[PDB]
């Protein structure tokens, strides 16, 4: 593979789309690679990690419990509810809702959780409170800033949730574990990663070719770096979008020591 930046450029050329990317040391926030890092991209399902960060902040504050059982009705379900559709009789705990939202991208779970943090306005206020003045949730054509972030903002926000003292030790540990447990792409990624490489992640997909991943990655079985990659405005097949992101991954892996 070529160098990371060379591969990012090749991916834009092949996809006819915009790629946005940050590679960041998790412990320190050192930025290693930045490409369109201040440009806006649709977050898609990647917002679910930030959502559950806000849920954990309420738990830490004494205003929520991960144990608390939420009962919901079939009429409350929205499109794509692979876990939540199974619990109409018995409900789900707030913690289970977060696990379903992050690890399965369960939309009904995310919707229920979003209500608890005061909707999109409430989540946006949470972001402003932790110093993210860029990311916004309002609920995919160009010029629409709704439900968007930048690679730099998302990376900084994820770092703050995972490592700063904004969340309790236990809550940091929980948020990381939900990402380790991703079922959408985690096992697939492991299957193609060389031995010794740690992965935790949340994926996203959307209209007009939108595709993305927020991940922790590193050799020696350590979450050494945050990697955020967003694609937008490409007509490419999902398989091709996946392959291009994987290719950027390969360039990082082959050329890690920078
Ligand atoms: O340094 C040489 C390494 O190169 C290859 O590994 C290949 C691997 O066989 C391939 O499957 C992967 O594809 C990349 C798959 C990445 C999966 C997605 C990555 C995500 C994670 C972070 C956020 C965005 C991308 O590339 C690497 C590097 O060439 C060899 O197989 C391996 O033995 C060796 O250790
Ligand atoms: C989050 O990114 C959601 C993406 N797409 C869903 C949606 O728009 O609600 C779909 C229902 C597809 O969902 C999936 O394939 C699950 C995995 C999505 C993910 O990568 O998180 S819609 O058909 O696009």
């Amino acid at each position: 593979s070529p160098q990371p930046l060379e591969q990012i450029k090749l991916s834009e050329s092949q996809l006819s789309g915009r790629v946005g990317m940050i590679e960041m040391d998790l412990a320190s926030g050192r930025t290693l690679t930045a490409w369109r890092a201040d440009e806006r991209f649709p977050m898609m399902s990647t917002f679910k990690v930030v959502l559950c960060g806000a849920v954990l902040a309420r738990v830490d504050a004494g205003d929520e419990q991960l144990e608390r059982k939420i009962h919901y009705r079939q009429q409350d379900l929205v499109d794509y509810s692979p876990v939540s559709e199974k619990h109409l009789a018995d409900g789900m705990t707030v913690g289970e809702l977060c696990a379903a939202a992050i690890t399965m991208s369960d939309n009904s779970a995310a919707n229920l959780l979003l209500a608890t943090v005061g909707g999109p306005a409430g989540l946006t206020a949470f972001l402003r409170q932790i110093g993210d003045n860029v990311t916004r949730l309002d609920h995919a054509l160009p010029g629409d800033a709704r439900d968007t972030t930048t690679p730099a903002s998302m990376a900084a926000t994820l770092r703050k949730l995972l490592t700063s003292q904004r969340l309790s030790a236990r809550s940091q540990r929980q948020l990381l574990q939900w990402m380790v447990d991703d079922r959408v792409a985690g096992p697939l990624i492991r299957s193609v990663l060389p031995a010794g490489w740690f992965i935790a992640d949340k994926t996203g997909a959307g209209e007009r070719g939108a595709r993305g991943i927020v991940a922790l990655l590193g050799p020696n079985n350590k979450a050494e770096r945050i990697v955020v990659i967003y694609l937008r405005d490409t007509p490419a097949s999902m398989a091709e979008r996946n392959q291009q992101i994987a290719g950027i991954g390969a360039a990082l892996i082959e050329h890690w020591q920078r």
